[PDB]
């Protein structure tokens, strides 16, 4: 399915960035000029029930999470452990609007019909686990394990689709426990 491919590609990118200690801010509408000129509001971001103003702050919170679980200065804890690792279990995607038109160049509207599976606004739900202090590939030797849920609203990246990320985050709700 076209929506599964799009979602799969985003999911793989997004959590790879986090696991490689790289910023995800470039995946949000905030940092796309085409959307910005068209007057799109900043991404709605909620982290464990708290509103976060910018994706850059979310990136900072992820750094802080690593620091919080960085026990490398310990002389007794087992060596070769990674502070934080995100594992995706599965995801679900639902097309909210198959004829999404915000900031769309007119050619893109004409070129892609609502049935072509390109101009989609998608609701993406991701389920997985967060491992703290675990070996790089272990799901058993963690010090702490969380379950997390991510809910994204994705919109088409016109810049890329007419030629980076083919879809951008317009909304993000994160919950981990």
């Amino acid at each position: 399915l076209s929506r599964r491919y799009a979602a799969k590609s985003f999911v793989e990118w997004y959590y790879r960035q986090i696991n490689e200690n790289k910023p995800v801010a470039s995946g949000y509408v905030n940092n796309n000029a085409t959307y910005t000129k068209a007057g799109h509001p900043p991404a709605d971001i909620t982290i464990n029930g708290r509103v976060v103003a910018t994706p850059e702050e979310w990136d900072t919170m992820l750094k802080e999470q690593r620091a919080q679980h960085n026990t490398s200065s310990s002389s007794t804890l087992p060596i070769g452990r990674k502070p934080v690792r995100y594992d995706v279990d599965c995801f679900d995607v639902h097309v909210i609007n198959a004829d999404y038109r915000f900031a769309a160049p007119q050619r893109m509207i004409e070129q892609h019909a609502p049935t072509d599976g390109v101009r989609m606004m998608m609701a993406l739900t991701v389920s997985g686990s967060v491992y703290f202090g675990a070996s790089p590939r272990s799901t058993d030797d963690y010090v702490i394990k969380q379950h997390f849920n991510d809910v994204f609203i994705l919109v088409p990246n016109w810049d890329v689709l007419e030629k980076g990320r083919k879809y951008l985050i317009a909304s993000h709700k994160y919950r981990a426990y």
